[PDB]
């Protein structure tokens, strides 16, 4: 399972590299990157991914739109999706909860905070 394949979606390169190094630090070296929602969806179609980490607000297709699209796609309807945000607000959290987000994490975060979140979802998703 440390071989689970992650797709990290963020408009900003620096932010994608940060998330990538935190995963490596934790033992997950099978990570991939996407620049926006469309790029994410195109990549996911090829298959083989087992976890998606996405920022909430990307230019064009935003995290919430990406999520509702993954959830509706039969082939990828069960993919775990961690939402990343700068501002946690009851309004955004519930909306994401209702659309199917597996969880949310406020940035900036450390590998210890990310791991805590990963686990809770892994055990939630019984995987």
């Amino acid at each position: 399972d440390k071989e689970l394949k992650f797709l990290v979606v963020d408009a900003f390169s620096t932010m994608r590299r940060i998330v990538r190094n935190l995963l490596k630090e934790l033992g997950f070296n099978n990570v991939e990157e996407a620049e926006d929602g469309v790029d994410a969806l195109n990549k996911l179609q090829a298959g083989g991914y087992g976890f998606v980490i996405s920022d909430w607000n990307m230019p064009n297709m935003d995290g919430l739109e990406l999520l509702k699209t993954i959830r509706a796609d039969g082939a990828m309807s069960a993919l775990p999706v961690l939402m990343v945000t700068a501002e946690a607000k009851k309004e955004n959290i519930i909306a994401a909860a209702q659309a199917g987000a597996s969880g949310y994490v406020v940035k900036p975060f450390t590998a210890a905070t990310l791991e805590e979140k990963l686990n809770k979802i892994f055990e939630k998703l019984g995987m």
